[PDB]
């Protein structure tokens, strides 16, 4: 499996404008459109993103390519972070997947907030990291997802996704 596969399941797919847990206008595969309440703004963001007028409706194709960008964007931000870089450097191919999800789901900052989890990670202390990642709002809010993520960090296997 891979990050793509991984996040596809976590975020689902929707070719039409929808609302994320916070009341944010989103599309495709976790694609944040806007933070404005104006569904008119959310729409424009789209057409800007797609590069065509979409009347708020997209193709698999479009979602998937936006999906690719998002990730890479994600990826980039990590490499650019001082806190993350070293952790990401340290991981294996599966554990990174698991970090990237985190950054994707919450942004750079919120991931750099897990200070002690970041530490334990870097020290390869799996179990411990796990025990600690679970003591967050994150978990308490999207436990569903947080347990897959955590289990990944924990095992280094894709089991939580099989």
């Amino acid at each position: 499996m891979n990050i793509f596969e991984m996040l596809r399941i976590d975020e689902g797919l929707r070719l039409k404008i929808y609302k994320d847990t916070e009341g944010y206008y989103t599309i495709g595969i976790g694609h944040l459109l806007t933070k404005s309440p104006s569904l008119n703004a959310a729409k424009w963001e789209l057409d800007k993103a797609i590069g065509r007028n979409t009347n708020g409706v997209i193709t698999k194709d479009e979602a998937e390519k936006l999906f690719n960008q998002d990730v890479d964007a994600a990826v980039r931000g990590i490499l650019r972070n001082a806190k993350l870089k070293p952790v990401y450097d340290s991981l294996d191919a599966v554990r990174r997947a698991a970090l990237i999800n985190m950054v994707f789901q919450m942004g750079e900052t919120g991931v750099a907030g897990f200070t002690n989890s970041l530490r334990m990670l870097q020290q390869k202390r799996w179990d411990e990291a796990a025990v600690n990642l679970a003591k967050s709002r994150w978990y308490n809010q999207t436990p569903n997802r947080a347990k897959r993520v955590i289990t990944t960090f924990r095992t280094g296997t894709w089991d939580a996704y099989k």
